[PDB]
């Protein structure tokens, strides 16, 4: 989107994360992440012990023939106040079929607990429409991961949709 | 069907639509809804904007003597976190002559198109046999139906076909 069509308050700006991780974007397809009995929406709390293992992920999409890539990162790493090591890549799944989850996908970056040490850290899960199926593979190391540059890379253009929560250590 | 015969991975469940609307059933009759150029499959995503008009329906049937009625409802109202207007009769077809569609029965609640202001709602459409013409009738208001009720009342049995879009507010 043009930003003469941003709605600034909307909850990924008010965060950042359109700002620090993602272009302005319209939100187009659904994805449903679900720990223990909650959905993640823009901002919910997940402590650390409540996201030890990988979420349920669901999706809806445009066009049965579609193929998604989910991509989980911390942005706030070591620290919000010093992230220089930002973005650290927790799991990526890519060939998800439209309409299913990530079960149903290629999981090429196992799922890492996040764990923060310092600070309330964001915790963004971003869903993008592929080309085609096996056109999106992984970095070679989780640090200093750009999620604007692998879109780039791979053809992914903006976001289909994001959500994020927020955890801080227990 | 029984619980020892339920598919727990069925779309269906996954989604909660059974579960939340209707009981577990064997799908048995075509239903074919179309939106502009797609074809709701479970779990696509069609925006409020691409469902303003009621769209295409066609239908099979089991016996060119039978009739049946599609219902269209949303569960998820007013949002899906707090549903308590679950749910809301958004269009009411009966008597649809087997093998033809909605434009050969009755529209008995007139389409109004699906506008959620909060969180992703699912948009349900469900094909019930019904036991002969002119049998089916409609509620005094579209908050607060009950799928199954209605069905219990009409002697509709459980569902012959289901499918449901995803859509929230642009």
């Amino acid at each position: 989107i043009s930003h003469m069509s941003i709605n600034i308050r909307d909850p990924l700006i008010v965060s950042r994360v359109v700002g620090d991780v993602l272009d302005p974007f319209n939100r187009s397809i659904t994805l449903k992440v679900t720990y223990g009995q909650r959905e993640v929406t823009n901002g919910l709390d997940l402590r650390p012990s409540q996201v030890q293992n990988k979420p349920r992920v669901e999706i809806g999409g445009e066009d049965l023939r579609n193929f998604y890539t989910l991509v989980m990162v911390d942005p706030d790493v070591p620290s919000p106040s010093n992230p220089h090591l930002r973005e650290y890549l927790h799991w990526l799944v890519t060939d998800i079929p439209a309409t299913t989850g990530t079960t149903f996908g290629n999981e090429i970056v196992s799922y890492e607990n996040p764990s923060p040490t310092a600070g309330i850290h964001r915790v963004v899960f971003i869903l993008f429409r592929q080309l085609g199926r096996q056109t999106v593979y992984a970095p070679g190391w989780r640090q200093n991961f750009n999620t604007r540059e692998f879109a780039e890379i791979y053809n992914l253009g903006l976001p289909v949709a994001a959500v994020f929560y927020n955890s801080q250590r227990e």
